């Protein structure tokens, strides 16, 4: 009846190979050189606000070495001062260009790398996109594995490449925020809810992105707090062992979301390697690990190969980035901004300097507003934009046009939404420097070229925007929608969205500037999709712009999208008619009595436009879609099949587990006599070499086979899985096996920027219609001709098989398009077989 | 015309220093300038929201009544100090 | 040259527009000849495509877009001697 | 003071256009602009090279005698359009 | 170790020479770098691995590299000639 999840075992080790080879090297030579209770501190974080960081392993002070850093977020340096506030992912999605991405990447690790910080927590590949509604959907980029996954490893490369360790989140299925940690609401469950998926499904959309991370080289991974059929996954053998460091052939570190580690033994055995924050519950003074996985190892429930295999594979990720080159002491303090206060800021101890205010922006404000601007989308346009910059008066309405009233981070986490939105709540946030809102934006430009201005940011005062808006010119209206992370409950939203429409009562704004303007141009910033169907269409709305959650720059990068001094790009969603129409609603109430709730995947593939494709829903908006300044038309065609050598299944063994000390004795494990233990502190060390009392676990005691998993604890050769090999998978996977050209020509009067699209259709029963594939961003003079190359790999023409455990090329024929949206794709070719 | 350049210069030279500890003028190196209270910021209403200017629900520019005049926009001190500020590289909080 | 160990003679000719290449039809006919092992020449093009594999041309391939000769839009494939009209640049912008 | 504002406003304005088919305004994304004569470049000796402005070196933005002052610089149309056409990503060059 | 003992942020180029010690060698010569960028009063440890090729010399007779008998010496600087840290190479115990 209750979904399972299978066990697979050993974990496996580090296997310095390829790209790995030189960081692999480094992390054995520095690990080789450790005691066992400094491994343990490596893997095991020292308490909920204990040190800087929002997460912190201990130090290594024998060796100079001052532990890693953890900070948040996907879109800066989370709880600082002198720091930028970049666009969330699902801009940096919508502007459809892997430069970009990775120019953002490169801004935010030199962020975190000049606070001293050692991995930024992101980018985040899971949330997917489920569910449109689901709270934290716009810290990742898009419903789409490819779109999202050539964004991940774009991302990972920029942050890796400035320096800094990146951390792909949150591994996996973890698509809404109802019930990620258990109760809530009432509601008495005894466990996070599950999401359960089948093998195929997981293959072909969610852990795919994490693919493209892995192969970007990414250093870590953070496992998330929800069950994926009934095993938490940071207790999960399959996600972690399996699917992450077997098939995926991942070479770096999995840490716990902060929370998310339910056990010492069983994690550490089914492929966990960092304790994140480091204890049970925030500032329990117990850990799963240090004193325990010290414990663990000394009385031989854990192998030491595997400890040694967490701190081989944490080091590695730390060489490999290059932080041995970039000496920046931790300058800042994640818990208040005072320059004095407590190391340990949980007991108020250890008083010091903990903040240096150093300023890390440097010029990262201009990759902010590019990015800001590029990935605004041109949804609807009867001539409204571009804004000539003569319009003689310019009415601005809504509450999203303005400022917070309590200061740009007046709302802690940004758990409001007092004003104009750019970025949503959580922990995937940051402080911002400043908001320039669009207000003040517009109405610089308006008066630079002494065009007269009205700003109406009270959503209630309609009679005021009513008669404002009779005598205006343009009248641009402003609406968002916000979401965000499930610790933080706004007007009823508990992270997830309690709705899909308009916020701030900004509809009503809408219908009364609409009906005394006949130039309304609406602006949105909303962290998804949202229910349009009664406005859209009004023939007063003369144009619609999604500017998203553009960060710090917001007005200065949406000017120049309404004057046409940069161009607009595509929607990485779907926009529809109606709710039901995406499919896979949220479970808000308790639906296995007081047992985990269950969340079954049983759409598929089939989310967002693949499920719009399957049953023939026409959205107002598709996936993909987006109006430009000026037009394009896609001509000649052209498939050419490459001669692929087979697919090749990996096979052989992986070298037989090392450990690379001497084994420890209790007796060296011991707290030493100089040592001030901080209360709620979380250190290595044993009490006394009595091992059973030192780990204080009522449970202690019974031998391996009666708790744990067959294999568990095999360091032998393993076999190599046959859809890996490296990372990201089996290179044969990655073999070229066609090439696909197309002509793209501007037949219009300005330049402007086309983002084509390659879709493939499988071509099986059970296949969507149409995946993506390719994708670029061009920008083309009037007349201009451009010839788009891509070359399609041997996995983008595969399905995952369950019966033979790889990917295979059916036998059904595919076909390539060719065009600019999910929808609008004039031109289409099989995929011949090479002659 | 160019009215706007008087209007500004009387701004300027009609605004009265009674108290100077150090506070003014300001350097062009502060790090973080926080301005407060709803007198810095915009009428939610729009510039000429109130009739009559019948209303004090931002800076204050122009009394009630008679003796008024539409405004073609008005420039806030916060927006104003916040563009200042950061043509600086400052970092700027309004609270409002 | 070829028994000494270079695989790739550029710009092809023995002197430039001269007709004539110490490989070529040369290197065939030397081939044939016996006066060259067949593995040297195979070794040639092995290393040579080696190269080619291992920065993974078979991936990043695209049509040559532009001509080292002109910056005209059309002109001759065979500039050295005015033949094969063709479009020649495409002016695609890399930087 | 500021008075390379009303310069600036004066010399924009007083510029007129005796013939236009099609070239005028430009777009601002042009992909190639080339900008051509001894008139767009700066006079080699200094701006204030001549005495008197006794000399026709360069861009003339002044003609020589008593009616004429010291430059405290002079922005060159070379200057200018190649900083135009940079900034929205065109290439250029510039023979004089 | 390096230190930055002025008043802003800089970078510095450590380098690493070695003499080789034969009479025919040369005074020095570089077998290591690196470009660091210290804010003031910052400490950073300089790591720098040499290898056998790195004090090894060609010998013509056995077509071969070989170390010679000649004592190495490995000298620590900001340039060619400003090198106030040196000290021998010795065997491994
Ligand atoms: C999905 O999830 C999202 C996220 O959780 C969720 O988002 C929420 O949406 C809410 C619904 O939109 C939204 O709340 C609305 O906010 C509107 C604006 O609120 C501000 O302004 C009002 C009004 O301020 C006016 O008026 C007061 C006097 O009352 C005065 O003190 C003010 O100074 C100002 O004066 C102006 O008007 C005067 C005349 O009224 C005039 O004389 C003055 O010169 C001047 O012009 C403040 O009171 C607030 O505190 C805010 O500052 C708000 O207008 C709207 O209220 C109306 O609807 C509510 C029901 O939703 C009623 O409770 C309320 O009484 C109002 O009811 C009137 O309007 C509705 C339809 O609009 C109508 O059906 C009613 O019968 C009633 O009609 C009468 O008034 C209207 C015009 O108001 C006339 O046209 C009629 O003829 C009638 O006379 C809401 O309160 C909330 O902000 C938002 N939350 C967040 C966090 O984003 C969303 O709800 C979810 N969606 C769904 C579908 O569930
Ligand atoms: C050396 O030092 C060590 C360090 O201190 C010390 O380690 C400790 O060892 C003790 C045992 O001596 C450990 O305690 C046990 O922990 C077990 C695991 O609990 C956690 O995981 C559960 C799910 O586990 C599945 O998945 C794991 C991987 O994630 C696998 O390792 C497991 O084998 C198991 O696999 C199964 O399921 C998989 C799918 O999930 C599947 O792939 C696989 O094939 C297989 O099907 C979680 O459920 C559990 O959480 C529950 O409990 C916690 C509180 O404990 C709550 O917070 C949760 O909400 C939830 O309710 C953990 O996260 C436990 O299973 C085991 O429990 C059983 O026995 C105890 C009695 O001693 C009972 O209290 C309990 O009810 C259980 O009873 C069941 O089994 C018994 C048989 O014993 C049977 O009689 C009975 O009928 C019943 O069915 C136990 O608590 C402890 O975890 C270790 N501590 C640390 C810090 O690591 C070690 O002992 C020392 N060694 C020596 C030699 O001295
Ligand atoms: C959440 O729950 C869901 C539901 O359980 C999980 O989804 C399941 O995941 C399973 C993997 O853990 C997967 O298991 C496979 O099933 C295949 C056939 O299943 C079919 O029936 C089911 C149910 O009745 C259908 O619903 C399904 O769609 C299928 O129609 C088997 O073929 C697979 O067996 C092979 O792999 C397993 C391990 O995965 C091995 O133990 C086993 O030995 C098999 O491997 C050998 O044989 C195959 C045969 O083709 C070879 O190709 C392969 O390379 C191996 O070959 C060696 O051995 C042979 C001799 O046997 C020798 O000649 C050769 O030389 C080699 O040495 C496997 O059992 C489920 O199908 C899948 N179900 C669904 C609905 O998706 C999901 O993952 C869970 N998720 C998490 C995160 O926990
Ligand atoms: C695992 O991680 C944890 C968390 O980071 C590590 O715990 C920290 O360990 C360090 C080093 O032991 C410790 O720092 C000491 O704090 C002491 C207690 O307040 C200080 O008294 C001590 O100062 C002395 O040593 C300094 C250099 O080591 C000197 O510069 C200083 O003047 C002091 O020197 C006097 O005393 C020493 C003996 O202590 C003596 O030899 C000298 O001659 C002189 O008289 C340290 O700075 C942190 O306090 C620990 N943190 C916490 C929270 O407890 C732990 O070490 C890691 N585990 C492993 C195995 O590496
Ligand atoms: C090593 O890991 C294990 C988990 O695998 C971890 O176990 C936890 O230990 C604490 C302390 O023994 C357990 O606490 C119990 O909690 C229940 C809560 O309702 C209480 O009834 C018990 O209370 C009595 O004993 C205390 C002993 O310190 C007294 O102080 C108290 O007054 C009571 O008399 C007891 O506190 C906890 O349940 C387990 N958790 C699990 C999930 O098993 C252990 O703490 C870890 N070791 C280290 C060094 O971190
Ligand atoms: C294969 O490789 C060989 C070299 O290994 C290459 O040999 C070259 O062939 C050309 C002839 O095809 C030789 O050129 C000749 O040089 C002599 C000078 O001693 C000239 O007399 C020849 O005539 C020239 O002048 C004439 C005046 O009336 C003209 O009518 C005539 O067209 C010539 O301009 C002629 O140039 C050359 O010497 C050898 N080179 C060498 C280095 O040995 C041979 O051509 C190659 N084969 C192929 C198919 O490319
Ligand atoms: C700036 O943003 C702030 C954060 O969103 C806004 O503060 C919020 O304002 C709304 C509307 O006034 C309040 O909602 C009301 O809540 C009460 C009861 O809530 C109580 O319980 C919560 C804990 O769950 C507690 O935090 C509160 O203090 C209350 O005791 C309802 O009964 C009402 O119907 C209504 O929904 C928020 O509670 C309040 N939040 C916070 C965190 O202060 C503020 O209005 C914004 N300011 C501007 C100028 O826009
Ligand atoms: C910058 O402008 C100055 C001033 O106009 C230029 O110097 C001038 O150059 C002209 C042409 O070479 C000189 O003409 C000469 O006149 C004498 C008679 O006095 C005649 O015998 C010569 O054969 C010739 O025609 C002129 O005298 C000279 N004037 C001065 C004041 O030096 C200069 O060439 C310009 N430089 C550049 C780099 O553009
Ligand atoms: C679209 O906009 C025009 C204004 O430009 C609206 O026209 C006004 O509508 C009111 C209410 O019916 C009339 O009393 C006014 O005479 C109209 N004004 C002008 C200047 O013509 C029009 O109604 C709007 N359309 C919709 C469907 O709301
Ligand atoms: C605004 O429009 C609504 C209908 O959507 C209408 O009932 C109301 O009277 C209008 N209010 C004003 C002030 O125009
Ligand atoms: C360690 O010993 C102290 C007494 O010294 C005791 O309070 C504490 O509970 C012991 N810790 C564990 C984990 O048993
Ligand atoms: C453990 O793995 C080996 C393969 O290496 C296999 O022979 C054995 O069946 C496994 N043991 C159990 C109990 O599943
Ligand atoms: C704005 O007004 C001032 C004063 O008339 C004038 O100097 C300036 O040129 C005007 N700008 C435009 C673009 O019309
Ligand atoms: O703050 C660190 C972590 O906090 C958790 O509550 C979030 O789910 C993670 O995404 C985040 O990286």
């Amino acid at each position: 009846n209750l979904a399972y999840s299978p066990p697979f075992y050993p974990s496996p080790w580090a296997n310095g190979q390829g790209d790995w080879a030189e960081a692999y090297q480094k992390a054995v030579q520095f690990v080789s050189q450790l005691t066992l209770a400094e491994k343990v501190n490596l893997t095991t974080g020292t308490g909920w606000e204990q040190d800087r960081c929002v997460g912190q392993v201990g130090s290594i002070p024998r060796l100079g070495f001052p532990g890693l850093c953890m900070q948040d977020s996907p879109l800066g340096v989370r709880d600082t001062d002198y720091n930028s506030a970049f666009p969330a992912g699902v801009n940096v999605a919508a502007t459809w260009d892997r430069n970009l991405a990775y120019r953002r990447g490169v801004a935010m690790g030199e962020e975190h790398r000049g606070k001293g910080v050692d991995v930024q927590l992101g980018p985040v590949a899971g949330p997917l996109g489920r569910s449109p509604d689901a709270g934290r959907n716009w810290e990742g980029f898009a419903p789409d594995p490819v779109l999202t996954g050539n964004m991940m490893a774009s991302t990972i490369q920029g942050i890796q490449d400035a320096g800094v360790i990146a951390c792909a989140k949150h591994f996996i299925l973890y698509e809404q925020e109802h019930f990620r940690q258990g109760a809530q609401d009432g509601y008495d469950i005894s466990d996070s809810i599950s999401a359960n998926a089948d093998d195929k499904t997981m293959h072909e959309l969610y852990l795919w992105p994490f693919a493209d991370a892995v192969r970007a080289g990414v250093g870590s991974v953070m496992c998330s707090y929800n069950q994926v059929n009934n095993s938490y996954a940071c207790s999960n053998s399959y996600t972690m062992n399996k699917l992450l460091k077997s098939e995926l052939g991942f070479q770096g570190f999995v840490m716990t979301d902060w929370g998310g580690h339910h056990s010492g033994v069983g994690s550490a055995l089914a492929g966990l390697d960092m304790s994140m924050p480091g204890d049970i519950a925030f500032d329990s003074g117990t850990s799963f690990w240090g004193t325990n996985l010290t414990v663990a190892v000394l009385n031989g429930s854990i192998p030491e190969w595997r400890v040694d295999d967490m701190a081989v594979r944490i080091m590695s990720a730390y060489y490999k980035v290059g932080r041995d080159r970039y000496s920046v002491p931790i300058n800042f303090d994640s818990w208040t901004l005072d320059t004095y206060g407590p190391e340990h800021y949980a007991v108020g101890q250890g008083q010091t300097k903990i903040n240096e205010h150093v300023d890390v922006r440097g010029n990262h404000a201009e990759i902010i507003h590019e990015i800001g601007a590029a990935s605004a989308v041109l949804l609807k346009n009867k001539g409204g934009l571009p804004l000539t910059g003569t319009e003689r008066f310019v009415g601005v309405f809504g509450k999203d046009a303005g400022s917070n009233p309590w200061g740009v981070n007046g709302c802690s986490d940004r758990g409001c939404d007092n004003g104009t939105l750019a970025m949503g709540w959580g922990s995937g946030t940051a402080n911002f420097p400043y908001l320039v809102t669009p207000e003040q934006a517009i109405q610089r430009e308006v008066l630079s070229r002494n065009g007269t201005f009205t700003g109406i940011t009270d959503n209630g005062a309609l009679a005021e925007m009513a008669a404002a808006a009779s005598q205006a010119d343009t009248c641009l209206v402003f609406a968002n929608a916000d979401s965000g992370e499930g610790y933080i409950t706004v007007d009823g939203n508990e992270g997830d969205r309690k709705n899909l429409t308009l916020w701030q009562g900004a509809d009503q704004v809408i219908h009364n500037v609409s009906a005394n303007c006949n130039n309304t141009v609406v602006v949105l910033h909303t962290v998804g999709p949202v229910l349009i169907d009664d406005w859209y269409d009004h023939p007063n709305v003369t144009a619609i712009l999604w500017a998203g959650l553009p960060g710090q720059e917001s007005g200065n990068s949406l000017v120049d999208v309404l004057y046409g001094r940069v161009n607009p790009g595509k929607t990485p969603f779907t926009w529809g008619r109606a709710r039901d129409d995406y499919g896979a609603p949220l479970i808000v109430k308790p639906n296995n009595g007081k047992g985990a709730p269950q969340q079954d995947f049983t759409e598929g593939i089939f989310i967002d436009y693949r499920r719009f494709d399957k049953y023939n829903i026409t959205p107002i908006y598709e996936f993909g879609f987006g109006l430009s300044y000026t037009t394009f038309e896609f001509s000649q065609l052209n498939v050419q099949p490459i001669n692929a050598p087979p697919y090749t299944p990996a096979s052989g063994f992986t070298k037989a587990a090392q450990s690379f000390g001497q084994p420890s004795n209790a007796s060296d494990n011991l707290y030493p006599s100089d040592i001030e233990r901080v209360p709620l502190y979380i250190y290595p060390w044993l009490n006394s070499t009595d091992l059973k009392a030192s780990a204080n676990d009522p449970d202690y005691g019974l031998p391996t086979e009666k708790y744990v998993p067959p294999n568990a604890t095999n360091g032998d050769p393993q076999p190599i899985d046959p859809a890996g090999g490296a990372p990201g998978g089996n290179p044969s996977l990655y073999e070229p096996v066609a090439r696909v050209t197309t002509i793209i020509t501007n037949t219009g009067k300005v330049t402007g920027d086309e983002v084509p699209q390659l879709y493939v259709s499988l071509g099986g029963p059970d296949d969507a219609p149409k995946v993506l594939r390719g994708f670029d961003r061009i920008t083309l003079a009037p007349g201009q001709q451009y010839l788009w190359t891509t070359t399609l790999t041997r996995r983008d023409i595969s399905n995952w098989d369950p019966v033979t455990q790889n990917w295979v090329v059916t036998n059904y024929t595919k076909t390539i398009y060719v065009g600019n949206s999910s929808r609008n794709l004039p031109l289409q070719a099989p995929l011949k077989p090479y002659p």
